[PDB]
């Protein structure tokens, strides 16, 4: 009964459960990530890799397993041989699912059907394998239900375990194209000298979720509005921030925190100085979300969409008389719609403009300074891509009644505002202005809004020292990635969400 | 009457910029004018008015933006009344100005601007904003050294009108500067495939509690737990850039209330060196794109005057000391055991223990090998590490268990110590980096070692239970990095509006 016992000691370096990894060796072994495995080098090779088992069963004298590193998965099998015995068939069989096993095996060449795995033309054929860590047998949710398409885990579920639904194709595509819209919106604005900025998020009173500060009260930032203003009264010509802002005022598209990424510049004459850095920045950040194809297929093959359209045609802007400013041609669209110039083609369409195309099929009309609500946003956004074929466009010209104090009016007519709003797929995703830059002509237009400035007095403060003519924008990072992609729920582009109900993970 | 509309072309104050014009003019910004294709133009400039006076038929003024600065003068000549030269005698300084005016070259410089070669003939000058003539404080008080003779500007004053303090050399360059380290910070790592994460700041249990709808929440101190649990989600290795809150009641020269973390958390194959190895060579990164910002590091060192930050062993003392070499092979013959990774970076690492021996050369009162190493013992220890190797940086390597949190993975050889170390920037803590412990049953013993109570994050014990990959990172304080980097007295000074627990405004 005891050399049978000494069979488990031969048989411990060629499966089971390895040691826990605990920093006893370094660089002792080559670990190719599964991601590399289809490099042409390595055919025929023996490799060692971790990964996570996606599955596996014993069938026959075989065992059979999916091997898995977020969007590379591999096929992987054994059998009994000379070095592999049928007791290790019997441990791949029965592995957990989601165990991280390390695995010593040959790179092999395939001639197969596709599968669900996307390393098609290679198949694993193990030597050695050991559980690096085992999970639970029982799951919260298998991976495939959570990457079913919409009619199921429900919502409340996946976000319970987000652990664990960020494994699939397309959650783990999501979050890979946020960090992207990252990455685009800092390096277009660091090329262009934009100066980043790190504003306090901690305020003194809520110019509201109140904190407990040591002695006395505190409350959240909504956004960092005021202190980007303010810098620029240091003489930082411009900036941008990216950090979380929190809004206490539960729907589908909307949370209590997300991550603001905001801009603020010097302005020589006009706000459309900021529109064209915006208009800009969504340029580049369109164009290069597109290159990642990869991640966009992970994401439409669970969650399809059309891919966004943000540029007129050269054909449509022609047969509606569509003007572009760079050219100085005047529109003869009956809508008056705009374009910069030739290359991004980016609609913008006056406030009252809008408003007369929501006129075309509404009964009950609208007056020229009434406020656009959220169905007819959706509404001028259809109507939009009906008459001018794009998914994304500017309007301008808000009226001074739907913008905030600090909002400068309009010249010739103060019952508009220097200022416009951006939609995509006829929501909206970012508001730019100029600034009142002037403490007087600002203090006027909280007291007229009956917004009182007492508890922002260094605010106000701020401008008195000589200011900077000045404006700047917002946009919210998971509603970008929410709109861009056509998500069904804003939740799905947020890490760890946070919403009046939910306050975990 | 009609005179005075006359003039009024030429001298006062312009209408508010509000949107009534696009592109009508080129503004020539004040750093283009040394450029030589300006010279004898006449060109369109907003600038700062930095001093001005009045002198007989003569006007003379100091025009500034941020860095930039340029003198400017008017004559009683031709289309230029004594009017205007009265004008602008008594502009209020920091009033914004459009001046229209030829850049002239000069034979004797004028070495109180940084345009020293050109001076500005003013044709035209209108304010686009007037400040107070009563100013908090002057640019020229708070510029002073601290050693200098004349009036200082103290700290509170500066921070209570912090967007007169951003206008000095010294503050506009610190807080250029910060910008940099996170540009370069996140450059090496997305250079090396981290992905950004972006995790809640609001937590359901902690010590800042805030009022959240029918029930409390709490800020928290850092992305730690968030930052473990999407690597199992099978995400490789992340960064994070954004707030953290310590609720301490510290009011010190270092000690914020609210700051912002540069956080890195990674898989590990085999070794928390994998951790260290990327921690190095991302300091070596920014260090070195650091010293390239000439401009900036001159303008902090006017004013805060220090030495260049060293963060590399020469290849010479590690020779004479016997400093060992992981890459190479080469074993420490180093009393201490010092090592470097390799001869790029040369970044100097030392066990703990050798540390503790270290400090006991100088000490009385001689330490035990699991003893802890406060603050003045830091400061002591980075002492005597830049007088024996030459360097400003080090890590202390393998720290006592009894020193860590719960969730650091301990030393399989001797669970006295762990699998961690510190980094050390000028003798003080700039970073703690480690393996952490992937498996749930062993995150929860040491927790009971600890006597840390889990009850209130179920979630992240959680994340490790359906497979986990081994791990490890570090964080980085962003203000405490760029303090330590120029050597400033006070956290403060490179933090945009400080927070701490006697000052929440502005």
């Amino acid at each position: 009964a005891d050399e049978k016992a000494a069979l488990v000691e031969k048989y411990k370096a060629v499966f089971g459960a390895a040691p826990m990894v605990q920093s006893t060796t370094y660089k002792s072994r080559t670990h190719i990530p599964v991601s590399e495995l289809s490099r042409p080098e390595l055919v025929d090779k023996t490799v060692l890799i971790r990964a996570r088992v996606s599955t596996t069963r014993k069938k026959g004298k075989m065992a059979f397993m999916v091997l898995r590193d977020g969007s590379d998965s591999v096929q992987a099998m054994a059998a009994v041989e000379g070095d592999v015995p049928k007791e290790m068939i019997d441990f791949m069989g029965q592995i957990a699912t989601e165990s991280i096993v390390d695995v010593e095996a040959t790179v092999c060449k395939v001639e197969q059907p596709i599968t669900s795995t996307s390393h098609s033309d290679i198949e694993l054929k193990v030597k050695k394998i050991h559980t690096v860590t085992e999970s639970l047998r029982t799951l919260p949710f298998t991976l495939e239900d959570a990457s079913r398409k919409e009619s199921k885990v429900n919502l409340d579920t996946r976000l319970n375990s987000r652990w664990m639904d960020l494994r699939t194709l397309a959650s783990g595509a999501i979050f890979r194209l946020q960090s992207r819209v990252c990455q685009y919106f800092r390096q277009f604005l660091i090329d262009k000298d934009f100066c980043e900025i790190h504003s306090p998020k901690i305020i003194n009173a809520p110019s509201v979720f109140k904190l407990e500060y040591f002695n006395r009260f505190a409350y959240l930032a909504q956004s960092p509005q005021l202190y980007k203003q303010m810098v620029l009264q240091g003489d930082v010509p411009r900036v941008f921030e990216v950090g979380p802002v929190f809004r206490s005022e539960n729907t589908h598209r909307h949370l209590t925190e997300f991550v603001g990424l905001d801009v603020e510049m010097r302005i020589d004459e006009h706000y459309y100085e900021v529109l064209d850095v915006a208009e800009s920045l969504f340029n580049y950040i369109f164009e290069r979300l597109a290159t990642h194809t990869k991640e966009l297929k992970n994401v439409c093959q669970q969650y399809p969409f059309e891919p966004l359209v943000w540029k007129l045609t050269p054909e449509r802007i022609k047969e509606l008389g569509v003007g572009v400013i760079s050219e100085g041609v005047v529109p003869t669209d009956k809508f008056q719609a705009r374009v910069h110039n030739m290359d991004s083609r980016m609609l913008r369409i006056n406030y009252m403009h809008c408003i007369e195309l929501l006129n075309t099929v509404l009964d009950e009309k609208m007056a020229p300074t009434d406020d656009i609500n959220t169905t007819n946003e959706k509404l001028l956004g259809k109507l939009v891509k009906e008459r001018y074929g794009t998914d994304f466009f500017i309007s301008d010209r808000f009226p001074s009644s739907a913008r905030p104090f600090y909002t400068m009016e309009c010249k010739d007519d103060v019952r508009f505002t220097n200022s416009y709003d951006m939609f995509i797929r006829g929501e909206e995703i970012s508001s730019g202005a100029q600034r009142i830059h002037d403490p007087d002509l600002l203090l006027a237009r909280a007291k007229m809004l009956n917004v009182d400035l007492t508890p922002i007095k260094e605010y106000v403060d701020s401008f008195r020292l000589g200011a900077w003519p000045h404006g700047g924008f917002g946009i919210g990072l998971e509603r970008v990635v929410m709109l861009y992609l056509g998500l069904s729920n804003v939740r799905l582009a947020s890490l760890f969400p946070r919403d009046p109900q939910r306050t975990t993970p």
